[PDB]
This record gives structure tokens, sequence and C-alpha cells, in this order.
């Protein structure tokens, strides 16, 4: 038995299904091996993660978004090194895209195998909403400006926001300091530089923020509103709010939770250009995708690359697609217009492709011992607990 | 029943004898338990460590500077946090230097027991070189290099130098960096700032060393000889070399060594002030101690306590006592007057007592990941592949 621990998410069924198919097959027969899903619920799974890991009972495979969600699992000799293993592995070799088998690489060595779609942060929309008041998708920040004061006058809350999980949020600070500052700004945090919290770009993504957050643009009470009980996105889908800024999951969940809504009346677009950036504004943020890593204490490590295997065929590119998500194999390419919108997955492969720097979102690209200190200083930042400089101050001190 | 991996140096001696007597002891009998040594040679110890902490058979404690050395094995889930087992233990709330405690903590939650002495870096000379050719030891960088000098005049090389192992050459580094610009300079690149390597203080003591380098301080082989095999202290004993830099534990690897050198020959004094710089002098840099961690899969923590328990003992702080080494344990201050040298003991307990900063040795002090890499540039530096410049450039790029 392969246990392989996984965030518990809805789009836990591509998993669940891929487990079914495997265990029916051959090449598990011939491993002497079934793949058993532990389940995490997603509110919680960096820390529940962390605990099983250091426990007897530790999985053998197990879900993350590299960069700081295996840095230390990593440093502390827990991850088997695949960089050989998929050079060896004709499958494993050309099955994904090279790029994103390198984003689950530490030190020039391939830690992980992609197993979801690709996730952009993009700005959706109500296309209902925004019809009944003239609306157009904002190109500019000055247009999103605009359209959160129409919104607010017509009575609906601009943008929808998962509060309670604090990383919806940190998605407004992402695309903001990029635009503003360019990808250098991050990537000297991330390196571990705190004092890089100091720089001016950052400083302005805060105080852009609380603009946003003073002036209505999220309503009153949107740290109480969740992304993960699927809270947010119906506030989108009940046209309550008219946008939404998401990793490009929300379509995969727009589409299970509300089909009508998600065939019909669901609309994307880039984040928009800020005035003066210095950013490019086909950078991305978000996750290149998520991976299964597995651990160096696993008995059957043969067993577990044959379930990895699976990752990269044609039936598991198809469940993600059927999900609503763009996967990351070589083959998927061929596949899009098979997607329940082939607009939406053509817009959304490209928009990847076409982007000169995609960040990984920054509570699983720093420091584990970063994530949750950082997490607090952006909710108090939102709730108004911290002004920017004070939010600025706090970080400098990690 | 529990495996304790442990740095196998000759001090290991002290260990061996805990595990002889903790076994043959009621208290072992009472948890059910026996300890096993599992040694692990010196020149490649956080490696192996890293390797068998992701294994099947991982050490339920093991040896450890605190900071980087388990800062990831922490992140990674893989520690007992020690904090509350500390506080609700009679024998261990109180058997402990409280600032010693504290240098095995990270975040603020306790993860080590201290097992070896204290262990700053000082400056050992022989004294019957310094009689013959009328030198005393120096108390300024000045006479340092008159020292230098005179004993180039002799026919004897002015330091032994370990240069294999790289961390020996680190120690020059360490103490020349604090003196000129304070532990500010390190502080700023421990905490993961990699432009802090830019800091004049930097440059300067990297000047420093090439000079010394290239004017015959460390003579022409030193890029060969070996500390952990013994042949840097030998070279002291024998007079082949008139000063080394070393952590404390040179006293005791002398007396087991060379007895008679020890008793009569060796003395001892703090790293010298420096024209210019900044730094408090009484400052020091070295080990706090080293710390046993328990494993978070340990399957009788309750037996791993009672062994943790046997460090604060008489016993072991006798033993590290009679081997020439300065105990963290509350019971040990009133009792230096059994070490080989009372006097020594005591310079050396008041040295660390009274330091305003007392930094971590740096490949034990930076993130795992910086550890190698920074090594690999120290050695470069003084063999001469490096210049002064081509040094700060390679680590600014960490
Ligand atoms: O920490 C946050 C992650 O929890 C978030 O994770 C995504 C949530 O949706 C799942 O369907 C995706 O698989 C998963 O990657 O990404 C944003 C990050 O900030
Ligand atoms: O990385 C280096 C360590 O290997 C060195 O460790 C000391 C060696 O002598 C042993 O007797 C001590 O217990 C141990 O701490 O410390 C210096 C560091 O740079």
């Amino acid at each position: 038995t392969i246990t392989a621990m996984v965030y518990g998410d809805d789009a836990v069924k591509v998993q669940d299904k891929a487990a079914s198919r495997f265990n029916a097959s051959a090449e598990a027969k011939k491993a002497n091996a079934k793949v058993k899903m532990e389940r995490i619920p997603a509110s919680d799974y960096p820390a529940k993660l962390r605990t099983a890991m250091g426990s007897p009972n530790a999985p053998d495979i197990f879900f993350n978004w590299g960069g700081g969600s295996i840095k230390a699992y990593k440093e502390a000799g827990q991850l088997v090194d695949l960089t050989d293993v998929i050079k060896s592995d004709e499958v494993l070799s050309t099955g994904f895209l090279p790029s994103v088998v390198a984003a689950g690489s530490l030190d020039g060595h391939e830690y992980g195998i992609p197993m979801r779609g690709m996730q952009p942060v993009l700005l959706f929309y109500n296309k209902s909403v925004f019809a009944e008041h003239k609306l157009t998708p904002p190109t500019t920040w000055d247009q999103l400006l605009d359209n959160v004061a129409k919104l607010k006058k017509a009575g609906v809350t601009p943008f929808a926001l998962g509060g309670v999980e604090i990383w919806p949020e940190l998605m407004w600070l992402e695309y903001l300091v990029d635009r503003i500052g360019g990808p250098q700004v991050f990537d000297k945090i991330r390196n571990g530089d705190a004092s890089g919290w100091g720089d001016p770009a950052v400083l302005k993504a805060a105080q852009t923020v609380k603009q946003l957050v003073d002036e209505g643009a999220f309503g009153k009470g949107f740290s109480s509103v969740s992304y993960n009980n699927g809270g947010a996105p119906a506030l989108l889908a009940k046209g309550k709010a008219g946008m939404h800024l998401m990793g490009s999951w929300e379509y995969s969940t727009q589409l299970g939770k509300f089909p009508d809504f998600a065939k019909k009346d669901l609309g994307w677009c880039a984040f928009p250009s800020f005035e003066g950036g210095a950013g490019d504004i086909r950078n991305v943020v978000g996750n290149p995708c998520n991976y299964w890593s597995v651990n160096a204490r696993t008995g059957n490590k043969d067993g577990a690359i044959a379930f990895l295997r699976d990752c990269a065929s044609e039936a598991y590119t198809k469940d993600l697609i059927d999900n609503g998500d763009v996967p990351t194999t070589t083959i998927a390419e061929n596949m899009l217009d098979s997607s329940p919108n082939p607009e939406f997955a053509k817009f959304q492969y490209q928009l990847v492709q076409k982007a000169p720097n995609f960040t990984l979102s920054w509570d699983q690209a720093v420091d584990p011992d970063w994530q949750q200190p950082m997490l607090t200083e952006i909710n108090k930042l939102f709730v108004g607990k911290s002004s920017p400089e004070q939010f600025v101050s706090a970080l400098k001190g990690l």
C-alpha cells in the first residue's frame, strides 16, 4: 500500500479516479501495490503534512507546490531525488512541460511530478452583472477602480474575497508588487532577505490594498468569508459580487458547484496594467502546478514511481481537462479543444506560455518558518490592524 | 532500544561512558530502555546524519549544534519540541545554563539538550616554542603579526591549520569579521540576506586572510593538513607550529593525544584586538554547546528523556570536566577545580560568561543549503583561487 497524502478540495476527485484506475491496472499487479489517498482538508494542509511527515506513518508520496513547500523536507533528507528516475523512465522523461518539472526542482535536482493543472491567478467576473451595469473587463488599474465605484453604487460587492484563509488576500499583493516593481522585488525577499520587504514597491502595493479595502472594494466582513467552503466562489456565481481574483482552479470550482453559471456567465481576464509600473504585464503569479514528491523512507519506491507514471497518461490528462483544469503533460496541448470551455483553456495555456516570469504564491515560495508569520501580517493589513508602514516594519523583522 | 547518532571524534568517549552508565542504572530499567551510540565519523557527519534521518532506521536522538544544523529538521516536522518536557521535568528544568538551552532553541521553542562543553574558539600556543624565541601571546593584531615574523625567522610554522575540513579556515574569517565589523555583519547574513556578504568588514577580513597566507603565516602545505585526524593538533604539540586557532575542544584533544605537552607546554589566549575594528573585544565565536535533539518518530520518548536527564547529572558533568571540557550544567562551575587545568577551565568559563555576543560557527549557523557552498568559497579564498573580491561576489550569489 502506497499512501498518498493529498490536498482534499473538490479537485481531489481526479486523484481518486487515478488511484482507482491504477489499482485496477496491470502495472499495479506488476509491483504488487495499491495506492490509498489520504485526504487532508485544504484549510490546514501545510501543518497536517508537517505532523504526518514526522510521524511513524509518514505518507509515501505527498502533494506540494515546490519551492518553500518542499525546501525543508529536502534539506532534512526526507525526499527521493527524482532526477535520475525521471531521466531513465521514458514515460516520465517526456511526459511533462520541462518548465513545470523545473518548478518542482530545488538546487537543480527534480523532486516533483506534476499532478494537477497549471494555476495562474486570473481575474474572473460575472458577465450577467457586467452586462446589467454596462461594465467591461478592466484592462487597467484605473478602469478596475471605475468598475469598483459603479458596482458599489449598484449595491454589488465589487470583489468576492475569501478573507478567512488569508492567501486570497495575498493574491492582490502579489500582482500589485509584480506590476509595480517587477519580479526582482519578491525574488530578493524569497531568497531570504527580510530587508527586501522595505522595497518601495511593497509599500505602494500595501497602500493600494488599503485604499481598496477602505473604499469598499471587498465590502464589509470579507474577513469572515471562506474560499475553501465555497463561500467566495458562490458570491460571484450568484451575482452578489462582480469580480474575483483567484487561481485558475476557480473555473473548475465554478463548473462543479455552479455549472449553469460556469457555462454561460463566467468571464475571465488578466490582472490589469498599473500606470507607471515597471513589471512586464505578461507576468503571472500563482502555482506552476502541484507536485507529488516521494518520501525517502518509502518501502516500495518502484510502486510509487509506477503510480507517478499515470500522471503523464492520456487518462489522467483527460480527467484533469474534464474537471476544468489545463494539465502540464506534453499531450495536453493537443487536447484543449476537448475542454468544457476551449476558449478559456486556450487563453490560460497561452497566458502561462507567454509569461516572462511566473512567481510562485508567496506563502508557498518563502521559507516555511516565514509562511504563517507572513499571512498573519497580511491579515492585519486587510483588517486595518496594521498601517502599510506597520505591515512593512513587521515583515522586515522576520 | 534508543539509538543515538553522535559525532565520532575522540570526545565521543564521554558519550560511550554515558551509555555504559545509563544502561546499568535503575532509571534505565524503570523506563524500559537501553541506549546505543551510533558513532559517525566527524568528517562527513552532517551529510551522514541527513541520509540517516531520511532512512527507515533514523536515529531516536542525534547530535547537533543548534541553529542551521536543526532548522531544516525542525521545519520538516522531524523533532520533538522539548519546551514542555523540559519545563515539566525537575532535572532538565534546572539542569543547564539557561543561555545554553536558549542556543539549542528555534522560534522560542527548545529542541536541544546540552551534551558537550561550551566551545569558544581560542588562540592556543606552544609555550616551549614561545619561551625559546622570547615571544608572548599576542593581545593585538600588530603583536600577532610580529609573532608571525619571529616564528618564520625561527623556522616554525606560525599557525597550525587543518585546511582539509575548511571550517578551521573559517574560524579566522569569523573572528576577523566580528572584530572588524561587530556581530551585526554576520547577523545580517545568517538571517538570510546574501547581500550582507558585501559589508566592508567581509572584504577586509578576506584581505587579511590573503595577507596571512601570502606571507607564510600558515606555511605552504595547510590545504592538505587535517584537523580531524589529529594532524593540525600534532603540529602544535611537536613544536612544528607556534599557535593554533581552534574551538576549546583543542585542549581536550591535546590532553588525550599529547598529554605531556597539554600538561606543561600548552598556552591559551583570547583572539586579539584589531586596529581599526569596531567589534566588542570581549565577543566570542564558536559553538555554545552540542545538543541532543529527539526524533519526532521515536517510539520510546520516555526512554529517550530518561537518557537525556543523565546529561544534567554530576557523573556526566564530571566526565566532561575530566575530559578537559567545561560543561554547561548548572552543577559545573563550582566543580572546575577537578579540571586537568583549573586555570584554563576558569578562564574559559569566564570568557564565555562575559562575552556580549557568542556567534555560532557559520557553517552551522547559516541555512543548510548555504553551508557547503560557503565552505567551497572559503577554501578557494585560502588556496588563492579566488581573490577577496571574487570571494565576496561569489557569496553574494548564494
Ligand atoms: O497557500 C495557497 C494554496 O493553498 C493554494 O492552493 C491551491 C488551492 O486550490 C487547489 O485546487 C490547488 O490544487 C492548490 O494549488 O494556492 C494558493 C496558495 O497561496
Ligand atoms: O562544522 C564545524 C564543526 O564540525 C566543529 O564541531 C566541533 C568539532 O569538535 C568536536 O569535539 C565538537 O564537539 C564539535 O562541536 O565545530 C566547528 C564547526 O565550524
